């Protein structure tokens, strides 16, 4: 029985018109065309024998409003460069037709964003991923894809909360917030950097437990009950995440009839092991879909 | 250590622009606007009281021009319809400004399709699914999404190859290609259906193998080999499908340095247990990642 819940993008034809090719010598990557405004990683302007450790602020100074060649596939010209954090603030003096609605946000371990493979400013593909607790993604970037852009919806309004900057020795990757800002403590810098463990995310695996309820998967429910505040003392030493409830975990624990603290205890007794049993053809915890997945995709509820 | 392969979809702002809402009374769903010419499913047509045991002729007889209405959120007249199979061909007297180069055709077991998730003509997400052998689809849809179109990108041409229809009791999904036929045996009548077994996709299975051996996991390789008829007569009796080797599986094949026939063996000793052991972190065989994806997204190659 197929649980109804498959690994889902917002449509990307919005943030599609807002995407660009940014080009500041031997090097191209995408960038983000909003109002007057092109965002793209400041790497842009490092030549490839200081990837390792460049001096940004020294190369910033170095250029000037005509070393930034921007393109759609028309050209953009640059009437002003600035730099935030590990951004490129390029402003032209054409404002996008197509510019959507939209917010900068930072989005949250655990939380779920759409993201926008992008190669020579053409989209690519599309595909959503969950911010792990060490602040890193998994997702499917090769080299040129850095100025990709993750973004939310709520509604017509897009939240854009991640550019790719980089991808770490394991496979994941990371970038960084409209803030300029990268997610943890990456730096952008071609060196090995020290990764923070990754944990599950608690409100995910209790979602996704949710969803085999919803299924009519439930012989991990029993009426031993967990509490938030043990089960957060017991995840401190277990590699998982703190858990917190939110308003949609309280939908679905309405909607079942079976209590938060009830799954609490539940993943605690199905991390020793699932004993040769499957939930939703799985033998192991994930936490991949959002509580709003599990309310969206199974209830319509948005 | 991530093998960077993930559920990627085409970008689909070329599709989005041409879906429109279509209702024939007390019934609305979605439509595919191309040219003149809005493709839509045919029970749009049916009363809620009549969808179990539909006589579709009569129906069709029953409609005027004026029957249908299409709407895009700019409000479509209908100036002639037609069915073929269980798809409307309904003709409009605007052709559709951003209609893309496209194509129509029929996607095989084994093959995945990007859909773009729609209701009441308004695109609300994606997704990439696999064709299983049972010619269903373990997708995410709800009441209103008939309609939702599935496709495939050969460059800027879209090949257009699936349409929702309905929901299975297994929670899997299946459609019409548009030619009218609907996918497999199913039939477009609320009714209880008989349907065919699934089975693992070995040239999918062997593509995922080798997505291992690219990321450094290859603990499951050993020089002993299966050639393609003697695992094609095992993989009769164990619920997989015949492996038909293609271009594509050899590109990883030549790459990696490991043979098919190697896989072939490693899967047959893989299905009857992992062992305790993981690859790419499943302790089962996955069949839901094409040679083209492992191609694609790992190595770059269209
Ligand atoms: C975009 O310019 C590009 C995107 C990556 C190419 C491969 N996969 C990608 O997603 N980004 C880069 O080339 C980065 C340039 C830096 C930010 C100046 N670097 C990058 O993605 O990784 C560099 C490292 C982290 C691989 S360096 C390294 C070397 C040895 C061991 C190790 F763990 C890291
Ligand atoms: C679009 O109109 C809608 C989409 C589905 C609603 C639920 N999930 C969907 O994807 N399709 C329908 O309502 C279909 C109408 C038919 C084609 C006239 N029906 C449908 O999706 O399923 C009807 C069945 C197959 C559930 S009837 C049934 C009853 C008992 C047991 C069983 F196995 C099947």
């Amino acid at each position: 029985h197929h649980s109804g819940l498959v690994k889902m993008s917002h449509p990307s034809g919005d943030v599609e018109a807002c995407m660009v090719q940014v080009t500041c010598g031997s090097m191209t990557l995408n960038g983000l065309w909003l109002d007057n405004t092109v965002w793209c990683p400041r790497h842009v302007m490092c030549p490839a024998d200081q990837l390792s450790d460049p001096n940004y602020d020294a190369l910033l100074i170095s250029m000037t409003n005509h070393s930034f060649s921007v393109q759609k596939h028309a050209n953009l010209r640059v009437v002003g460069h600035a730099m935030q954090g590990t951004l490129l603030k390029l402003t032209v003096d054409v404002a996008n037709p197509s510019t959507p609605a939209y917010t900068f946000t930072t989005v949250k371990p655990g939380a779920a964003f759409s993201v926008l493979a992008c190669y020579n400013g053409r989209p690519t593909g599309t595909f959503t991923v969950v911010m792990r607790p060490n602040y890193t993604i998994k997702g499917s970037f090769l080299c040129g894809s850095c100025g990709s852009v993750g973004y939310t919806k709520e509604g017509s309004v897009i939240n854009f909360c991640y550019m790719h900057q980089m991808e770490l020795a394991n496979g994941t990757h990371t970038g960084s917030a409209f803030d300029g800002t990268m997610y943890g403590a990456f730096m952008d810098k071609q060196v090995h950097q020290v990764q923070l463990t990754d944990k599950y995310c608690s409100v995910n695996v209790v979602a996704w437990l949710y969803a085999a309820i919803l299924n009519g998967c439930a012989w991990f429910v029993k009426p031993n009950r967990t509490s938030v505040v043990s089960f957060n003392e017991w995840a401190l030493a277990n590699q998982f995440t703190e858990f917190v409830g939110t308003q949609s975990v309280d939908m679905l624990a309405v909607k079942t009839g079976v209590a938060i603290e009830q799954l609490l205890y539940a993943i605690q007794q199905l991390y020793t092991g699932f004993q040769g049993k499957q939930i939703l053809g799985s033998t192991m915890l994930e936490d991949e879909f959002t509580p709003e997945d599990v309310n969206m995709q199974i209830m319509g509820v948005v």
